[PDB]
RNA sequence: AAUACAGAGAUCAGCAGUUCCCCUGCAUAAGGAUGAACCGUGUU
């Protein structure tokens, strides 16, 4: 199991608190720490960041859109 | 000895089996020939 096939692609991320993101996945490590670019709030469609680092503890789901 | 009789009394063919001999298989023994690019003491 690996997030390799998702690199540089757009993804949906569901956080553990049920919050939702849309972003380009650029980096990831073994603990699921993500490096993201052009992040948005799925529900809100509100631009969050041009670049952001997201802890794996926070992630519940990553989907390939 | 006399008599009564009954009174002159199977053939064609096939296959395997012993005996040597050649061809071809598998086995058991010994014998040889040659080929195979790789080297074991603090987040679930």
């Amino acid at each position: 199991a690996t997030l390799k096939d998702y690199l540089n692609k757009r993804v949906v991320i569901i956080k553990v608190d049920g919050e939702c993101l849309i972003a380009s996945l650029n980096g990831f490590d073994k603990n699921t720490n993500l490096f993201i670019t052009n992040v948005f709030n799925r529900i809100s469609k509100e631009f969050i960041c041009k670049a952001q680092l997201l802890r794996g503890s926070e992630i519940a789901l990553v989907g390939l859109i």
